[PDB]
Protein backbone atom coordinates (compact mmCIF):
# COMPACT_ATOMS: atom_id res chain seq x y z
CA UNK A 1 0.00 0.00 0.00
CA UNK A 2 0.91 3.75 -0.57
CA UNK A 3 2.23 6.08 2.35
CA UNK A 4 -0.72 7.52 3.22
CA UNK A 5 -2.28 3.87 4.63
CA UNK A 6 0.42 3.54 6.37
CA UNK A 7 0.08 7.06 7.82
CA UNK A 8 -3.21 6.53 9.08
CA UNK A 9 -4.22 6.47 12.68
CA UNK A 10 -4.48 2.65 14.16
CA UNK A 11 -8.04 3.10 14.25
CA UNK A 12 -8.38 4.44 11.07
CA UNK A 13 -6.01 1.93 9.08
CA UNK A 14 -7.31 -0.85 11.37
CA UNK A 15 -10.89 0.16 9.76
CA UNK A 16 -9.84 0.27 5.87
CA UNK A 17 -7.41 -3.16 6.42
CA UNK A 18 -10.97 -5.08 8.06
CA UNK A 19 -12.95 -3.29 4.98
CA UNK A 20 -10.17 -4.16 2.44
CA UNK A 21 -10.03 -7.98 4.68
CA UNK A 22 -13.79 -8.47 4.55
CA UNK A 23 -14.30 -8.37 0.55
CA UNK A 24 -11.70 -10.94 0.16
CA UNK A 25 -13.05 -13.23 2.63
CA UNK A 26 -16.16 -13.20 0.47
CA UNK A 27 -14.77 -12.77 -2.96
CA UNK A 28 -12.59 -14.51 -5.04
CA UNK A 29 -9.59 -11.49 -6.00
CA UNK A 30 -11.49 -11.45 -10.01
CA UNK A 31 -15.21 -11.05 -8.11
CA UNK A 32 -13.63 -8.43 -5.31
CA UNK A 33 -14.19 -4.72 -6.34
CA UNK A 34 -12.83 -1.42 -5.09
CA UNK A 35 -16.09 -0.16 -5.42
CA UNK A 36 -17.50 -2.90 -2.59
CA UNK A 37 -14.40 -1.40 -0.34
CA UNK A 38 -15.40 2.34 -0.24
CA UNK A 39 -18.83 1.70 -0.13
CA UNK A 40 -18.37 -0.29 3.07
CA UNK A 41 -16.15 2.04 4.26
CA UNK A 42 -18.42 4.91 3.23
CA UNK A 43 -15.59 6.81 1.52
CA UNK A 44 -15.44 8.37 -2.06
CA UNK A 45 -13.46 5.94 -4.57
CA UNK A 46 -10.61 8.82 -4.56
CA UNK A 47 -9.28 7.77 -1.04
CA UNK A 48 -9.11 4.02 -1.95
CA UNK A 49 -6.75 5.08 -4.78
CA UNK A 50 -4.42 7.53 -1.37
CA UNK A 51 -3.95 4.02 0.34
CA UNK A 52 -3.72 1.69 -2.41
CA UNK A 53 -1.93 1.83 -5.93
CA UNK A 54 -4.53 -0.42 -7.25
CA UNK A 55 -7.24 -3.78 -5.51
CA UNK A 56 -4.06 -5.83 -6.19
CA UNK A 57 -2.17 -3.80 -3.81
CA UNK A 58 -4.57 -4.72 -1.25
CA UNK A 59 -4.83 -8.42 -1.97
CA UNK A 60 -1.48 -8.50 -1.65
CA UNK A 61 -1.42 -6.90 1.36
CA UNK A 62 -4.07 -8.64 3.31
CA UNK A 63 -2.35 -11.79 1.55
CA UNK A 64 1.14 -11.45 3.44
CA UNK A 65 -0.50 -9.64 6.87
CA UNK A 66 -3.02 -13.00 7.37
CA UNK A 67 -0.48 -15.43 6.09
CA UNK A 68 2.56 -14.08 8.39
CA UNK A 69 -0.10 -14.66 11.05
CA UNK A 70 -1.09 -17.92 10.04
CA UNK A 71 2.48 -19.22 9.47
CA UNK A 72 3.33 -17.42 13.13
CA UNK A 73 0.94 -19.75 14.93
CA UNK A 74 3.16 -22.49 13.91
CA UNK A 75 6.53 -21.14 14.10
CA UNK A 76 5.67 -19.19 17.49
CA UNK A 77 5.22 -22.78 18.95
CA UNK A 78 9.16 -23.67 18.41
CA UNK A 79 10.06 -21.62 20.81
CA UNK A 80 7.80 -23.44 23.69
CA UNK A 81 7.84 -26.92 22.06
CA UNK A 82 9.91 -29.86 20.20
CA UNK A 83 8.98 -29.43 16.75
CA UNK A 84 6.76 -32.60 17.11
CA UNK A 85 4.42 -31.51 19.75
CA UNK A 86 4.56 -27.82 17.85
CA UNK A 87 2.64 -29.55 15.08
CA UNK A 88 0.53 -31.31 16.79
CA UNK A 89 -0.70 -28.02 18.46
CA UNK A 90 -0.41 -26.50 15.16
CA UNK A 91 -3.60 -28.69 13.98
CA UNK A 92 -5.72 -27.71 16.62
CA UNK A 93 -4.92 -23.99 16.09
CA UNK A 94 -5.68 -24.58 12.34
CA UNK A 95 -8.80 -25.61 13.22
CA UNK A 96 -9.66 -22.70 15.05
CA UNK A 97 -7.69 -19.99 13.08
CA UNK A 98 -8.64 -21.70 9.39
CA UNK A 99 -11.40 -24.14 9.07
CA UNK A 100 -13.99 -22.27 11.81
CA UNK A 101 -12.61 -18.84 10.61
CA UNK A 102 -13.48 -16.39 8.12
CA UNK A 103 -10.25 -17.08 6.28
CA UNK A 104 -11.29 -20.24 5.38
CA UNK A 105 -12.76 -18.29 2.24
CA UNK A 106 -9.76 -15.84 1.91
CA UNK A 107 -7.18 -19.13 1.65
CA UNK A 108 -9.80 -21.39 -0.50
CA UNK A 109 -9.39 -18.20 -3.13
CA UNK A 110 -5.87 -17.90 -2.88
CA UNK A 111 -5.14 -21.68 -3.31
CA UNK A 112 -7.57 -22.15 -5.93
CA UNK A 113 -8.04 -19.12 -7.86
CA UNK A 114 -4.81 -17.66 -8.27
CA UNK A 115 -2.98 -17.62 -11.24
CA UNK A 116 0.06 -16.83 -13.55
CA UNK A 117 -0.94 -13.07 -13.44
CA UNK A 118 -1.35 -12.83 -9.62
CA UNK A 119 2.22 -14.93 -8.92
CA UNK A 120 4.33 -12.80 -11.80
CA UNK A 121 3.02 -9.67 -9.68
CA UNK A 122 3.46 -11.08 -6.37
CA UNK A 123 6.55 -12.99 -6.47
CA UNK A 124 8.74 -10.11 -6.79
CA UNK A 125 6.79 -7.55 -4.95
CA UNK A 126 6.80 -10.27 -1.82
CA UNK A 127 8.54 -9.92 1.84
CA UNK A 128 8.80 -13.19 3.75
CA UNK A 129 6.13 -14.47 5.73
CA UNK A 130 8.17 -16.81 7.16
CA UNK A 131 10.95 -16.24 9.96
CA UNK A 132 14.71 -15.62 8.05
CA UNK A 133 16.17 -18.45 8.61
CA UNK A 134 12.99 -20.41 7.84
CA UNK A 135 13.41 -20.62 4.21
CA UNK A 136 16.27 -21.61 2.92
CA UNK A 137 16.05 -25.07 5.39
CA UNK A 138 14.59 -28.74 4.46
CA UNK A 139 12.45 -29.07 7.21
CA UNK A 140 10.53 -25.73 6.72
CA UNK A 141 10.45 -27.11 3.04
CA UNK A 142 9.11 -30.61 3.35
CA UNK A 143 6.32 -29.11 6.34
CA UNK A 144 4.89 -26.22 3.69
CA UNK A 145 4.89 -29.15 0.96
CA UNK A 146 2.81 -31.27 3.52
CA UNK A 147 0.68 -29.18 5.39
CA UNK A 148 0.24 -26.88 1.96
CA UNK A 149 -1.12 -29.90 0.53
CA UNK A 150 -3.44 -30.99 3.88
CA UNK A 151 -4.92 -27.86 3.30
CA UNK A 152 -5.27 -27.40 -0.67
CA UNK A 153 -6.70 -30.81 -0.15
CA UNK A 154 -9.27 -29.80 2.71
CA UNK A 155 -10.30 -26.93 0.10
CA UNK A 156 -10.58 -28.94 -3.02
CA UNK A 157 -12.06 -31.43 -1.50
CA UNK A 158 -14.47 -30.18 0.79
CA UNK A 159 -13.58 -31.89 3.78
CA UNK A 160 -15.22 -31.95 7.02
CA UNK A 161 -12.79 -31.11 10.25
CA UNK A 162 -12.43 -34.91 11.19
CA UNK A 163 -11.52 -35.97 7.79
CA UNK A 164 -8.69 -32.97 7.98
CA UNK A 165 -7.80 -34.01 11.18
CA UNK A 166 -7.48 -37.77 10.09
CA UNK A 167 -5.46 -36.97 7.44
CA UNK A 168 -2.90 -34.39 8.89
CA UNK A 169 -2.30 -37.39 12.07
CA UNK A 170 -1.33 -40.06 9.64
CA UNK A 171 1.00 -37.66 7.05
CA UNK A 172 2.54 -35.39 10.17
CA UNK A 173 2.70 -38.93 11.61
CA UNK A 174 4.92 -40.53 8.39
CA UNK A 175 7.49 -37.30 8.36
CA UNK A 176 7.62 -37.41 12.29
CA UNK A 177 8.79 -40.97 12.32
CA UNK A 178 9.97 -41.06 8.31
CA UNK A 179 8.93 -43.34 5.99
CA UNK A 180 11.25 -46.12 6.98
CA UNK A 181 9.75 -46.61 10.25
CA UNK A 182 6.45 -45.95 9.19
CA UNK A 183 7.39 -48.86 6.85
CA UNK A 184 8.74 -50.91 9.33
CA UNK A 185 5.32 -50.11 11.78
CA UNK B 1 -10.76 -36.14 -26.87
CA UNK B 2 -13.65 -37.39 -29.26
CA UNK B 3 -14.07 -40.91 -30.64
CA UNK B 4 -12.82 -40.21 -34.22
CA UNK B 5 -9.40 -38.97 -32.40
CA UNK B 6 -8.99 -42.79 -30.67
CA UNK B 7 -10.13 -44.62 -33.79
CA UNK B 8 -7.13 -42.95 -35.97
CA UNK B 9 -4.71 -45.43 -36.95
CA UNK B 10 -1.56 -45.55 -34.58
CA UNK B 11 0.47 -43.94 -36.94
CA UNK B 12 -1.92 -40.99 -37.72
CA UNK B 13 -2.92 -40.33 -33.89
CA UNK B 14 0.42 -40.36 -32.84
CA UNK B 15 1.39 -37.48 -35.25
CA UNK B 16 -1.70 -35.70 -34.36
CA UNK B 17 -0.40 -36.39 -31.02
CA UNK B 18 2.93 -35.52 -30.91
CA UNK B 19 1.84 -32.08 -32.68
CA UNK B 20 -0.53 -31.22 -29.89
CA UNK B 21 2.52 -32.23 -27.79
CA UNK B 22 4.78 -30.02 -29.51
CA UNK B 23 2.42 -26.83 -29.05
CA UNK B 24 2.26 -27.04 -25.56
CA UNK B 25 5.39 -27.38 -25.24
CA UNK B 26 6.05 -24.35 -26.87
CA UNK B 27 3.50 -22.30 -25.51
CA UNK B 28 1.23 -21.73 -22.15
CA UNK B 29 -2.47 -22.77 -22.45
CA UNK B 30 -3.42 -19.51 -22.69
CA UNK B 31 -1.01 -18.62 -25.95
CA UNK B 32 -1.83 -22.07 -27.65
CA UNK B 33 -3.88 -21.87 -30.29
CA UNK B 34 -6.20 -24.51 -32.55
CA UNK B 35 -4.67 -22.77 -35.77
CA UNK B 36 -0.87 -23.49 -34.92
CA UNK B 37 -1.57 -27.53 -34.61
CA UNK B 38 -3.75 -27.87 -38.22
CA UNK B 39 -0.92 -25.32 -39.77
CA UNK B 40 1.76 -28.20 -38.44
CA UNK B 41 -0.26 -30.62 -39.37
CA UNK B 42 -1.16 -29.46 -42.63
CA UNK B 43 -4.97 -30.23 -42.21
CA UNK B 44 -8.17 -28.38 -42.24
CA UNK B 45 -9.31 -26.54 -39.05
CA UNK B 46 -12.10 -28.51 -39.51
CA UNK B 47 -10.11 -32.02 -38.55
CA UNK B 48 -9.08 -30.39 -35.20
CA UNK B 49 -13.04 -30.51 -33.96
CA UNK B 50 -13.35 -34.17 -35.44
CA UNK B 51 -10.49 -35.06 -32.87
CA UNK B 52 -11.23 -32.46 -29.53
CA UNK B 53 -14.07 -30.83 -28.01
CA UNK B 54 -11.82 -27.56 -28.29
CA UNK B 55 -8.30 -26.41 -27.13
CA UNK B 56 -9.12 -27.63 -23.61
CA UNK B 57 -9.71 -31.24 -24.46
CA UNK B 58 -6.41 -31.34 -26.25
CA UNK B 59 -4.15 -29.82 -23.80
CA UNK B 60 -5.90 -32.12 -20.92
CA UNK B 61 -4.95 -35.47 -23.17
CA UNK B 62 -1.77 -34.33 -23.61
CA UNK B 63 -1.21 -33.98 -19.82
CA UNK B 64 -2.98 -36.58 -18.51
CA UNK B 65 -0.47 -38.89 -20.63
CA UNK B 66 2.67 -37.22 -19.98
CA UNK B 67 1.81 -37.30 -16.85
CA UNK B 68 1.04 -40.81 -16.92
CA UNK B 69 4.35 -41.20 -17.69
CA UNK B 70 6.15 -38.76 -15.28
CA UNK B 71 4.54 -40.88 -12.89
CA UNK B 72 5.12 -44.24 -14.06
CA UNK B 73 8.70 -43.33 -14.32
CA UNK B 74 8.64 -43.42 -10.18
CA UNK B 75 5.62 -45.97 -9.38
CA UNK B 76 7.75 -48.86 -11.79
CA UNK B 77 10.45 -48.67 -9.44
CA UNK B 78 8.44 -50.00 -6.81
CA UNK B 79 8.05 -53.22 -8.19
CA UNK B 80 12.21 -54.28 -8.14
CA UNK B 81 13.41 -51.58 -5.64
CA UNK B 82 12.54 -50.07 -2.31
CA UNK B 83 11.03 -46.80 -1.85
CA UNK B 84 14.36 -45.44 -0.85
CA UNK B 85 15.99 -46.17 -3.79
CA UNK B 86 12.81 -46.25 -5.97
CA UNK B 87 13.40 -42.23 -4.77
CA UNK B 88 17.13 -42.02 -5.13
CA UNK B 89 17.11 -43.55 -8.88
CA UNK B 90 14.03 -41.18 -9.69
CA UNK B 91 15.90 -38.26 -9.26
CA UNK B 92 17.87 -39.11 -12.61
CA UNK B 93 14.86 -40.15 -14.16
CA UNK B 94 14.00 -36.58 -13.53
CA UNK B 95 16.99 -35.21 -15.03
CA UNK B 96 16.68 -36.97 -18.39
CA UNK B 97 13.03 -36.61 -18.54
CA UNK B 98 11.93 -33.50 -17.39
CA UNK B 99 14.88 -31.12 -16.76
CA UNK B 100 16.62 -31.79 -20.78
CA UNK B 101 13.51 -32.21 -21.78
CA UNK B 102 11.00 -30.70 -23.81
CA UNK B 103 8.66 -31.71 -20.99
CA UNK B 104 10.60 -28.88 -18.81
CA UNK B 105 8.52 -26.11 -20.55
CA UNK B 106 5.01 -28.06 -20.27
CA UNK B 107 5.60 -29.00 -17.03
CA UNK B 108 6.76 -24.92 -16.01
CA UNK B 109 3.27 -23.91 -17.78
CA UNK B 110 1.10 -26.42 -15.97
CA UNK B 111 2.55 -25.75 -12.94
CA UNK B 112 3.33 -22.08 -12.92
CA UNK B 113 0.16 -21.20 -15.53
CA UNK B 114 -3.20 -22.82 -13.89
CA UNK B 115 -5.86 -21.22 -13.41
CA UNK B 116 -9.40 -21.94 -11.34
CA UNK B 117 -10.95 -22.17 -14.99
CA UNK B 118 -8.57 -24.99 -15.76
CA UNK B 119 -9.18 -26.38 -12.37
CA UNK B 120 -13.01 -26.33 -12.70
CA UNK B 121 -13.25 -28.12 -15.91
CA UNK B 122 -9.80 -30.52 -15.29
CA UNK B 123 -10.64 -32.09 -11.86
CA UNK B 124 -13.74 -33.43 -12.68
CA UNK B 125 -13.14 -35.11 -16.12
CA UNK B 126 -9.66 -36.44 -15.25
CA UNK B 127 -8.85 -40.14 -14.96
CA UNK B 128 -6.53 -41.12 -12.30
CA UNK B 129 -2.33 -40.64 -13.24
CA UNK B 130 -1.57 -42.80 -10.21
CA UNK B 131 -1.82 -46.20 -9.27
CA UNK B 132 -5.68 -46.99 -7.77
CA UNK B 133 -4.06 -47.59 -4.59
CA UNK B 134 -1.54 -44.96 -4.32
CA UNK B 135 -4.28 -41.87 -4.05
CA UNK B 136 -5.54 -42.96 -1.07
CA UNK B 137 -2.31 -43.35 0.81
CA UNK B 138 -0.16 -41.42 2.71
CA UNK B 139 3.08 -42.21 1.54
CA UNK B 140 1.90 -41.21 -1.57
CA UNK B 141 0.22 -37.95 -0.60
CA UNK B 142 3.58 -37.04 1.40
CA UNK B 143 5.93 -37.99 -1.92
CA UNK B 144 3.84 -35.76 -3.63
CA UNK B 145 4.06 -33.14 -1.82
CA UNK B 146 7.49 -32.84 -1.15
CA UNK B 147 8.40 -33.76 -5.01
CA UNK B 148 5.86 -31.87 -6.54
CA UNK B 149 6.55 -28.59 -4.76
CA UNK B 150 10.88 -29.50 -5.33
CA UNK B 151 9.60 -29.11 -9.48
CA UNK B 152 7.93 -26.08 -8.49
CA UNK B 153 10.88 -24.34 -7.35
CA UNK B 154 12.42 -25.80 -10.00
CA UNK B 155 10.89 -23.73 -12.12
CA UNK B 156 10.11 -20.99 -10.24
CA UNK B 157 13.76 -20.24 -9.05
CA UNK B 158 15.06 -21.93 -12.30
CA UNK B 159 17.40 -23.71 -10.22
CA UNK B 160 20.37 -25.48 -12.21
CA UNK B 161 20.38 -29.04 -11.82
CA UNK B 162 23.03 -29.03 -9.09
CA UNK B 163 20.62 -27.41 -6.90
CA UNK B 164 17.66 -29.35 -8.25
CA UNK B 165 19.99 -32.31 -7.15
CA UNK B 166 20.88 -30.45 -3.52
CA UNK B 167 17.58 -29.85 -2.39
CA UNK B 168 16.03 -33.39 -3.98
CA UNK B 169 18.45 -35.30 -1.85
CA UNK B 170 18.68 -33.05 1.46
CA UNK B 171 14.58 -33.06 1.10
CA UNK B 172 14.01 -36.97 -0.01
CA UNK B 173 16.34 -37.56 2.85
CA UNK B 174 14.75 -35.69 5.57
CA UNK B 175 11.13 -37.45 4.30
CA UNK B 176 13.21 -41.07 4.73
CA UNK B 177 14.95 -40.64 8.53
CA UNK B 178 11.89 -38.65 9.58
CA UNK B 179 12.14 -35.29 11.21
CA UNK B 180 13.43 -36.85 14.45
CA UNK B 181 16.44 -38.87 13.33
CA UNK B 182 17.61 -35.86 10.58
CA UNK B 183 17.30 -33.33 14.03
CA UNK B 184 19.20 -35.97 16.02
CA UNK B 185 21.73 -36.08 13.02
C1 LIG C 1 3.73 -25.97 9.31
C2 LIG C 1 2.95 -25.16 8.58
C3 LIG C 1 3.51 -24.31 7.41
C4 LIG C 1 4.78 -24.07 7.01
C5 LIG C 1 6.15 -24.55 7.55
C6 LIG C 1 4.70 -23.16 5.86
C7 LIG C 1 5.77 -22.69 5.18
C8 LIG C 1 5.76 -21.79 4.16
C9 LIG C 1 6.92 -21.27 3.49
C10 LIG C 1 8.39 -21.62 3.80
C11 LIG C 1 6.49 -20.39 2.55
C12 LIG C 1 7.35 -19.57 1.57
C13 LIG C 1 7.80 -20.50 0.44
C14 LIG C 1 9.15 -20.06 -0.08
O1 LIG C 1 9.37 -18.82 -0.16
O2 LIG C 1 9.98 -20.96 -0.42
C15 LIG C 1 5.06 -20.37 2.61
C16 LIG C 1 4.28 -19.58 1.79
C17 LIG C 1 2.92 -19.46 1.88
N1 LIG C 1 2.13 -20.16 2.79
FE1 LIG C 1 2.66 -21.55 4.27
N2 LIG C 1 3.41 -22.91 5.61
C18 LIG C 1 2.62 -23.56 6.53
C19 LIG C 1 1.24 -23.55 6.63
C20 LIG C 1 0.42 -22.72 5.90
C21 LIG C 1 -1.02 -22.61 6.00
C22 LIG C 1 -1.86 -23.39 7.04
C23 LIG C 1 -1.43 -21.69 5.09
C24 LIG C 1 -2.84 -21.15 4.71
C25 LIG C 1 -3.99 -21.75 5.05
C26 LIG C 1 -0.24 -21.25 4.38
C27 LIG C 1 -0.27 -20.35 3.35
C28 LIG C 1 0.79 -19.85 2.64
C29 LIG C 1 0.66 -18.88 1.57
C30 LIG C 1 -0.67 -18.30 1.08
C31 LIG C 1 2.08 -18.62 1.04
C32 LIG C 1 2.50 -17.65 -0.10
C33 LIG C 1 3.32 -18.30 -1.20
C34 LIG C 1 2.88 -19.73 -1.43
O3 LIG C 1 1.67 -19.95 -1.73
O4 LIG C 1 3.75 -20.64 -1.34
N3 LIG C 1 0.89 -21.89 4.90
N4 LIG C 1 4.62 -21.23 3.60
C1 LIG D 1 7.52 -39.33 -6.33
C2 LIG D 1 7.08 -38.51 -7.28
C3 LIG D 1 5.58 -38.13 -7.40
C4 LIG D 1 4.48 -38.59 -6.76
C5 LIG D 1 4.30 -39.68 -5.67
C6 LIG D 1 3.32 -37.88 -7.30
C7 LIG D 1 2.04 -38.07 -6.91
C8 LIG D 1 0.93 -37.48 -7.43
C9 LIG D 1 -0.43 -37.75 -7.02
C10 LIG D 1 -0.87 -38.75 -5.94
C11 LIG D 1 -1.24 -36.98 -7.79
C12 LIG D 1 -2.78 -36.91 -7.74
C13 LIG D 1 -3.17 -36.06 -6.54
C14 LIG D 1 -4.49 -36.53 -5.98
O1 LIG D 1 -5.38 -36.89 -6.80
O2 LIG D 1 -4.66 -36.51 -4.72
C15 LIG D 1 -0.40 -36.22 -8.67
C16 LIG D 1 -0.89 -35.32 -9.59
C17 LIG D 1 -0.14 -34.65 -10.51
N1 LIG D 1 1.24 -34.74 -10.60
FE1 LIG D 1 2.61 -35.86 -9.48
N2 LIG D 1 3.77 -37.00 -8.22
C18 LIG D 1 5.13 -37.11 -8.35
C19 LIG D 1 5.97 -36.40 -9.20
C20 LIG D 1 5.53 -35.57 -10.19
C21 LIG D 1 6.34 -34.85 -11.15
C22 LIG D 1 7.88 -34.99 -11.23
C23 LIG D 1 5.50 -34.13 -11.94
C24 LIG D 1 5.77 -33.16 -13.14
C25 LIG D 1 6.96 -32.62 -13.41
C26 LIG D 1 4.16 -34.36 -11.45
C27 LIG D 1 3.04 -33.77 -11.99
C28 LIG D 1 1.75 -33.93 -11.61
C29 LIG D 1 0.62 -33.26 -12.25
C30 LIG D 1 0.76 -32.26 -13.41
C31 LIG D 1 -0.64 -33.72 -11.51
C32 LIG D 1 -2.12 -33.30 -11.81
C33 LIG D 1 -2.86 -32.76 -10.60
C34 LIG D 1 -1.93 -31.97 -9.71
O3 LIG D 1 -1.30 -30.99 -10.20
O4 LIG D 1 -1.85 -32.32 -8.49
N3 LIG D 1 4.19 -35.25 -10.38
N4 LIG D 1 0.93 -36.54 -8.44
C1 LIG E 1 -1.02 -2.73 11.11
AS1 LIG E 1 -2.34 -3.32 9.79
C2 LIG E 1 -2.36 -5.27 9.63
O1 LIG E 1 -3.92 -2.81 10.34
O2 LIG E 1 -2.09 -2.53 8.27
C1 LIG F 1 -1.99 -43.74 -27.67
AS1 LIG F 1 -1.68 -41.81 -27.75
C2 LIG F 1 -0.65 -41.20 -26.20
O1 LIG F 1 -0.76 -41.46 -29.19
O2 LIG F 1 -3.19 -40.96 -27.94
Amino acid sequence: PKSTYFSLSDEKRNRVYDACLNEFQTHSFHEAKIMHIVKALDIPRGSFYQYFEDLKDAYFYVLSQETLEIHDLFFNLLKDNSIEESLDKYKYLLLENLIDSPQYKLYKYRFLDWTYELERDWKPQSSATVPASENDNPISQVLKSVVHNLVYRLFSENWTEKTFIENYDKEIKLVTEGLLNYITD
